């Protein structure tokens, strides 16, 4: 008959229960800022979307971030602009500061608050458990707040998690993949960095939902506990779910394609194999021991799980053990 259809756990209607001008970005109508507020300073990158370069607003001196767009159609920009708006204010999201024409490009260019971060290098050879609990426990809080506004972000990953680790501050960048869900609704499977892609994207499931941030953020838990950068490192999107069945084992890999009904290519499972489902404690060693505990391991393996409706939301990721010691540790009388 085709694959089994799916809707999300948690959050399901909550576009279904706004106004329309909530989620139909297409319609949204920019009312821009003014460029000459901003002088750039340097280039931070380039992407295949993007320039992005710290810059200055010369009328109070403050440091911003400006990410000019390359040319693209007016639907996909007003799509993250929305966004943008829709979840500003909300904890750990970046902050959308102005929207301005840049005047050389004739194309849109976002100015964000800059966050001055720490580099990777130093960042997670220093990083302490405590650290990487509390960092989690605050992506976790931006996910579940977009996921609540009925936004998933579909690009999580290292490089789209900002710190400034001596302020302990986080911000979750990057929301040109985002997009509003709707139950019901079949989405494109081209998202998320190849490493941190869910098994239903390698799948092709396109019904899919808030639960493969879950997914991604699973994979970097991975990767920050067991130091191991990318953890799950395939050469291609194909060889990226053998990477994964290496590890989950393919008994609970056939039985999701089973549950949803999903067709592979036949060569897809020749290069898939037979594996065994590995024991997390196989990844620990001398090295890494001191970020791995009983409370890590039963976290990490309720996120990575094949069925995408059988993986923590973020919420109840909130609520495991291994953030018992950062929840005490904000509760402050302030
Ligand atoms: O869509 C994006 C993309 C970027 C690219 C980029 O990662 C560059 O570097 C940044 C930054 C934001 C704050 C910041 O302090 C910083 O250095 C960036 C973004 C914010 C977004 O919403």
């Amino acid at each position: 008959s085709g694959p089994v259809p799916s809707r999300a756990r948690v959050y399901t209607d909550v576009n279904t229960h706004r106004p329309r001008e909530y989620w139909d970005y297409e319609s949204h109508v920019v009312e821009w800022g003014n460029q000459d507020d901003y002088q750039l300073v340097r280039k931070l990158g380039r992407g295949k979307y993007s320039e992005v370069f710290e810059a200055i607003n010369i009328t109070n001196n403050e440091k911003v971030v400006v990410k000019i767009l390359k040319p693209v159609k007016k639907k996909k920009i007003k799509r993250e602009i929305k966004i943008l708006e829709n979840l500003r204010g909300g904890p750990n999201i970046i902050t959308l500061a102005d929207i301005v024409k840049d005047p050389v490009s004739r194309t849109p260019a976002l100015v964000f608050e800059h966050i001055n971060n720490t580099d990777f290098k130093q960042l997670y050879q220093t990083l302490t458990d405590y650290d990487i609990r509390f960092y989690m426990y605050e992506i976790l809080k931006a996910l579940d707040y977009c996921h609540s506004m009925g936004i998933m972000h579909r690009d999580v990953k290292p490089h789209n998690v900002m710190i400034d680790h001596e302020h302990r501050k986080l911000r979750l960048i990057d929301w040109g993949l985002a997009e509003f869900y709707h139950p019901g609704q079949e989405y494109n499977v081209r998202v998320a960095s190849r490493y941190f892609k869910g098994p239903e994207l390698l799948v092709d499931y396109q019904m899919y939902d808030y639960s493969l941030d879950m997914w991604s953020l699973g994979c970097m838990l991975a990767s920050m506990i067991f130091r191991k950068e990318p953890f799950f490192h395939g050469h291609d999107n194909y060889d990226q779910l053998v990477r994964i069945a290496k590890v989950l084992g393919t008994e609970d890999l056939y039985d999701y394609i089973d549950k949803y009904n999903i067709e592979l290519d036949p060569r897809f499972n020749d290069i898939l194999g037979r594996h065994s489902r590995k024991r997390w404690e196989r990844f620990v060693h001398s090295e890494n021991q001191h970020l791995v505990s009983p409370e890590a391991l039963d976290f990490l393996d309720k996120l990575l799980r094949y069925d995408h409706q059988s993986r923590l939301t973020a919420r109840e990721a909130m609520e495991h053990p291994y953030f018992y010691t950062v929840v005490k540790d904000q509760a402050r009388m302030g």
